[PDB]
């Protein structure tokens, strides 16, 4: 890179959520390897974010690179529209085996909001199909779904057609205290027939403040949809595939939903794809009511679902339990004395993701430079100090990352 | 593939706008070279379709081979948010310097609806920043624009909160002014609720494969700059030379405010989008403090690569005598359905052939005929439509056209 490409960059490109007047430091970054971002200066960087938490496998893993480079030799894409070839078999093969007994119809999409549109949009023919006029969702506060319009109705009004909002889940990952509750079951008495799914991110509650709240929530919320005949969407796009413990945040609670969104570490943070599975229930009542009405240009791509196929195949191993448990310990020692800094609110934990919340919101620019200086890669957010690395990093890789973490929170400098 | 693998796509997995009780005959595919699908019998098939329109030079072309492994050797992907990398720079450079020189602002995205969300939200943005309340929409009946919520906003009501439709544009691509005056009195009644204009520049593609005059394009930028009120062209079907221009805005010699790409972008690779716009759309934004949106693979380095690789083949400029070349021999050759029972019209540009029936199609039995014949033509509603790669070799142009002219001798595949 030159410094007219730099030049470029900040004068033509937008980037994710930024101004174009005013656009945050970017880090020109040449490849990656391991759990390293390497700098075109050559500096590298230990990457506490997994590239949004995405790149479980790390970067440059020959598993992976060799998925993509054979199927490219066959055909990176075909169309799907009356066609099917076998790396989406595979892929909905495996996607039907690790996920509970219930789901087993899988529509292919291009990216995380896609995946929750698709699932709104099979909420809502569902109940078209049967006759009912249901088409309010009812979610939780502090809930994140995407950006794309239909997402963002259900997204929460603070962090477009008018959904239910229940207050954030309060019980912790934790005692469960039944006042919790309320609020909830309010809005469900007075809704239960205008309401044509519950949505929400099982267990952790990501973007909108990494909450960790207790699996009972998701007991009961199912109870719920089932007495009221109400289907359950669950968000794992940030939560599946082993990031908090188990394969899916829903075991925790050891229920299924009736419609489950899946993105981001389902290709191994190798490129975009995305999965929204339901049941043959929902699937043929939608069909039954002629069809189901989406189809992305690149659904189904080969190239993105042999990347997934080589991720799902490394989670085969089953490694990952291991190397999560011992993430999970490991944050939990390296932060606690975290509670000791003026800066911060609260310190939780859960399987590899380790948040350190804090009084003020972060200056980005000056916190990302300093944590550039570490030698690390942590992108913070609002009141978030947050790590999501990938499951195999080096012990001595997440020492780094906690340790400016740490470093970070001992005063004011980089806050507000 | 087993039959067994089969049985299993069929009972467990979605397709394209089709049931899951009732899935329409699908056909396995093991491989692709040149303009061909190779089936898992060993059947080959001309592909008159480009892989729903984008892979404008075919498939397992070494170029785009080698910059996708390449990338992959560096990485294919990295976050965005607050990194930049090669393969983006040189994407935004290319698609800054390819397009009308208003747009230099851009922001890349995962797919086609996500381009038209993004640009339906810099629209809403823009005006929320100025203070003025602009909500609505004016697009045009038969416009398709995708199918996240957003985007269902906007497309036809036949082929969601309440937008504006101005009457089709008539004019075939003889120019007539009455066509104006539906557009022009919705304009009228609403000019303060609307805060933008989206359509698709001279062919509106899935909503009935309707080619239009230019002086629409003409006189809608003249309205929308009497107006103060931004103009979205969606080209996600249009661009990287279709309909024989780079862009189809060209024919019309004007520039949107917002420019809207996808499909043809990355060479039919895999997915990949972009939302273009102007200084003062992106500053006007920034100042109401952001742009409230970032994809999770925005600007992913392997995407990037093989839309870079694809810009760079159409750098050579051979699209041109290719697609002009692909014009004339369509025209040739669909011309005889103009005398088919089933025909209702034969309108053919750049590379789009198109022919409309009187009837609906059966779809399950026309595409079993189209890969009897050895070609892959997939048929919708009335059309009956071929949009090849630009590098198809007559003969193999030849086979589609024929096929097409035999689908339509009689009422066998229809309805
Ligand atoms: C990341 C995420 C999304 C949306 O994904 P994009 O890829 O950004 O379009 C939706 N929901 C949740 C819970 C997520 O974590
Ligand atoms: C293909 C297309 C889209 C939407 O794209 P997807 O990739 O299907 O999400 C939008 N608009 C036009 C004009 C298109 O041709
Ligand atoms: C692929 C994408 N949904 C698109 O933009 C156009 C396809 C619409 C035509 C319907 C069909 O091919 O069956
Ligand atoms: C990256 C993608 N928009 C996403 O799903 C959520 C991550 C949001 C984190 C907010 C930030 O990074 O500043
Ligand atoms: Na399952
Ligand atoms: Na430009």
């Amino acid at each position: 890179m030159t410094t007219d490409d730099l030049a470029f960059d900040q004068r033509h490109i937008l980037h994710p959520y930024t101004s174009m007047t005013s656009p945050l430091p970017v880090y020109p970054v040449v490849s990656a390897e391991g759990c390293e971002l390497i700098l075109s200066d050559g500096r590298r960087l230990v990457d506490g974010m997994s590239s949004w938490w995405a790149a479980i496998h790390g970067y440059n893993h020959p598993q992976l690179n060799a998925a993509m480079k054979s199927q490219i030799d066959a055909m990176s894409h075909v169309m799907f529209g009356g066609i099917t070839h076998a790396p989406a078999i595979e892929l909905c093969r495996k996607l039907v085996a690790m996920t509970p007994q219930p789901l087993e119809c899988v529509f292919l999409a291009d990216s995380g909001s896609v995946a929750v549109e698709v699932a709104m949009k099979m909420a809502l023919q569902y109940w078209q199909a049967k006759g009912e006029a249901r088409q309010r969702f009812l979610t939780f506060r502090n809930g994140y779904h995407g950006d794309t319009f239909g997402a963002m109705s259900v997204c929460d009004p603070d962090n477009l057609p008018e959904n239910l909002f229940a207050p954030a889940p309060q019980s912790r990952m934790g005692e469960w205290d039944e006042r919790d509750m309320v609020g909830f079951a309010r809005l469900m008495a007075a809704h239960r027939h205008e309401i044509a799914a519950v949505i929400i991110e099982p267990i952790v509650q990501g973007a909108g403040g990494m909450r960790m709240y207790h699996p009972e929530w998701l007991k009961r919320i199912r109870k719920i949809c089932d007495r009221e005949g109400i289907l359950l969407i669950a968000d794992e796009i940030a939560t599946g595939f082993g990031r908090t413990g188990k394969l899916f945040a829903c075991e925790h609670a050891e229920i299924a939903p009736d419609i489950l969104c899946l993105g981001k570490a389902l290709t191994g943070g190798t490129m975009t794809l995305s999965a929204t599975l339901t049941t043959r229930e929902v699937a043929e009542t939608i069909s039954n009511g002629g069809c189901f009405m989406h189809g992305p240009t690149f659904m189904g791509n080969p190239l993105a679902c042999a990347a997934a196929n080589a991720s799902l195949a490394i989670l085969e191993s089953g490694d990952w339990q291991q190397q999560v448990a011992d993430i999970e310990v490991q944050l939990r020692e390296q932060l606690a004395p975290a509670r000791d800094a003026e800066m911060v609110a609260d310190v939780r934990v859960l399987g590899a993701i380790g948040v350190v919340e804090t009084t003020h919101p972060v200056n980005m620019a000056a916190l990302q430079k300093f944590f550039v200086e570490q030698g690390v890669w942590i992108r913070p957010f609002g009141k978030l100090i947050y790590l999501m690395p990938p499951y195999i990093i080096l012990p001595q890789q997440l020492q780094r990352l906690t340790a400016a973490v740490n470093r970070a929170v001992q005063d004011e400098t980089f806050f507000c």
